[PDB]
């Protein structure tokens, strides 16, 4: 399975990938799975995490 | 809805979030979507992605 990129993306940090409207992209499967943006109630902080590492309450 | 982190996590990053595990989590609505690792067939190049960015093929 083969995504298209539908906008141009510049990477912001040293793990982000570059890309141009058009671009054809694969997938890759991870041990940490997609990531997601998240508020921790525990300490305030926020940012991204890896999905695989946390459950439903 | 919130989440409990099942192990502890280090940032990597100035984007990613660090917690201990039992943290609790509670995700945040992004414009991008969730973020994807992906590799560019166009370019060679590998990294993370925002979801809403692409389409497949």
């Amino acid at each position: 399975t083969t995504f298209v990129a539908l906008y141009d993306y510049e990477s912001r940090t040293e793990t982000d990938l570059s890309f141009k409207k058009g671009d054809r992209l694969q997938i890759v499967n991870n041990t940490e799975g997609d990531w997601w943006l998240a508020h921790s109630l525990t300490t305030g902080q926020t940012g991204y995490i890896p999905s695989n590492y946390v459950a439903p309450s």
